[PDB]
């Protein structure tokens, strides 16, 4: 089969691809999320700025994990994309809490990844995930938890000011 | 007649003019907005720059209409200018409806132009007001929905606060 | 009333606005003779820079004028723009002198409104006129004068070459 | 319904929606294509490098129709993303075929929008088709037309050499 | 047939050959037309100039829809270039009168050939033409009317006086 | 006659004119070749390049004979211009074979003037030959020649594999 291929198994090749989708997905939902927040009945370009931004992330973890797999003399194999899970996102604490959602289950399969990797005997595949991506997603999740407490903490009888204010005053606009 | 005019009907010259009118009408419309909220007991500087910036942006498109009718052999005419509809424009969130309503108005011209220009076989004018002003138009109703979107956002029981936030947060000052 | 107001007339309020509307008809007229001078058919390049930065000056005082008015905590008030006197402006000696026709009359509404301030005690609204109005008109008459003469000079059995000898060599242009 | 939309039916909504499908899937191709031109059974860098440039340049397109689409007061519907049609792509000779397939439909979708918006008298939609992708698509035809051509007068007894010296001597790599 | 070629109709195609022959006809007018003005018993430098960048101009014309009848996969068709109409050109109101006729009868035929495209559901066509020809085209016979203006102007009694002063004043040279 | 023309026979005159012809259907011929070389099932833009670049210097060396023309106060007359020998040119090598015999011809052309010039006792004629087209045309033809040579070894049972490498490693591209 395969002139460069050594220690890289069928699971974890599989597995790739399907983490491949998933990375891909996540980027698909970041990406309505973004022109959600831009519509011009929603209005909140720091939201918009800040999700259009991860759209962009997720993609470059697909590419990363695609040239990965060839690297190891796997081969990249794409699925159906499916469609984010909502058409309107509510509110900017409605689509943060969506987000953290989307970030666990993605952190849940690079766990999963990581152990198949390990009881496989691929520290190639262990350290990859490591230095590209756990503390990536460890560091995301911490941002968008610190996000959603102040979104929360803004939120009484004025929520549409608490959303202006955040929007206005954590998140990166111009 | 002229030594230059070549396709030029004189029903677009005609709606040339008229339109130039109406672009002068919305600068004038749009200088007693600004200085309205320049008044000490309204005192919303970055309202007024708002405005008052559309005001030089309606006259420079009244301009560049001007040097059409000329570059195609039309004769400009101009008629008298009617004073804006208000003296006084309420709050931002009045002020911020009134102009979108200027600016669809202004944008149904440029649209039923475009139209007479289509059936007249007039490319040289669709393509004018396609290159200079259809996606301005657009673009600037866009931003002018985004505000709207904001101030209504703000309006509570607390409407001076988030009249004062809009201001200072989304409106260029200093 | 107003919270700044201070020595400032009913009588100044009103003849300030209507100064404005003075001087935004006087901008409304150097549009249309900038404009006749661009036509291809009379083509005089340095005469039609000439009446288009008046045009932008004349809207320059009236800024100002709307200005001061809410300093001294006055109201603006608008009115219809009359359109310019004529439709075609003839030569450019019949346009120079239609220019200081139309200066003089400014020039006597400023002396008017000054008289008015000075027998109501207020000097602020006099220094205003004196500091940015008065010596700005007489320059610019005494300029239109130097013009007329220049251009009565160069006409004779050879108008045309009079007529474009004072604006290539006179005006500026390029 | 929307505070901004004007002039923009249902029709062209929907179908600026199914055309950001279509050039998201063309993107989702293109990077198969470029990952298995990475493959080390493969291995043309410069092939590779195209295809990848190109996924971006489709997902670049989607982006502008979709930013379009909340400019003019439409609501951006995402659906599932199609799984490009080939997990081996051949040839460079027959991923530039497929390329080409691809485009071809791309264009006839954005020729059968024009006539849609041009029915509709909708002149923004016509002249944004025609100002940022219209030209873009022929230029991009041409050149894969012009690679098909050298490609093809590379193909002989000798294929390999062919298809070596094509992407070291015309695509970009490095 | 063409592996590129898709919604380009033979009658676009013939057109625009057509076009090309008489975008080449025009500079080759021009040439003449500008070394004619450099005889020594003519000799006006600031005419040849004027005619010698034509001649340039529309050659870059031609040069242009050739590029666009490959882009688009139709094959260029070359012609005979006939002669220009005149071996002398008379006064710089004779050539100038000659150069306006010229330029409308490119204008008429752009118009022509926009029109068929219009009618054939080729906007790419439409687009190339508005976007590059018909409004350098209409500034071209505006300037054009500017100067035939000027030069009438200072034809009088004193005819070489006029002819002279023009060259020397508005036309450029050095 | 002229007040200038001195040593400069009507023969000379007449030939110069033919002259210009002969260059300026080069220039033509060229035109013709390098978009036959721009067409995307033809696509050697080094090919294109040559060409293009041949017409260019082909019209200039028509300048530089009109200017010439007129400096010794012969007449420009300019004749109708034929169009190229051929519709399409086969391959590289058949074009460069086409270009030499063209170049040959206006190399023949130029010694035949050049002989009339010396037989007429016009020094001024042979040196303006001698020194801005003998060598530049004997030169141009060496580097045909060197061309021919290099296509022709490169075409054997793999002709299209040498008419590629050709183009991309002798002509000159990007
Ligand atoms: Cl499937
Ligand atoms: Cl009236
Ligand atoms: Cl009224
Ligand atoms: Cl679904
Ligand atoms: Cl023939
Ligand atoms: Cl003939």
């Amino acid at each position: 089969s395969s002139q460069i291929r050594q220690n890289y198994s069928t699971e974890v090749e599989a597995a790739v691809n399907r983490l491949v989708n998933l990375y891909l997905r996540a980027s698909y939902t970041y990406l309505s999320l973004g022109f959600y927040f831009d519509r011009d009945d929603v209005a909140l370009e720091g939201v918009c700025h800040f999700f259009r931004f991860l759209a962009f992330f997720k993609a470059f973890g697909a590419f990363r994990l695609l040239k990965m797999q060839n690297q190891r003399g796997g081969r990249a194999l794409f699925q159906d994309l499916q469609k984010p899970s909502q058409d309107e996102w509510g509110t900017t604490l409605d689509a943060m809490k969506a987000a953290i959602v989307l970030e666990k289950s993605l952190n849940q399969a690079l766990l999963d990844l990581h152990a198949l990797g390990s009881a496989q005997a691929d520290p190639h595949l262990c350290d990859f995930l490591e230095s590209h991506f756990l503390d990536e997603e460890v560091k995301l999740i911490k941002k968008m938890g610190d996000h959603l407490t102040n979104i929360q903490r803004l939120v009484g009888s004025q929520a549409g000011l608490g959303e202006y204010l955040f929007e206005r005053l954590t998140l990166k606009h111009d």
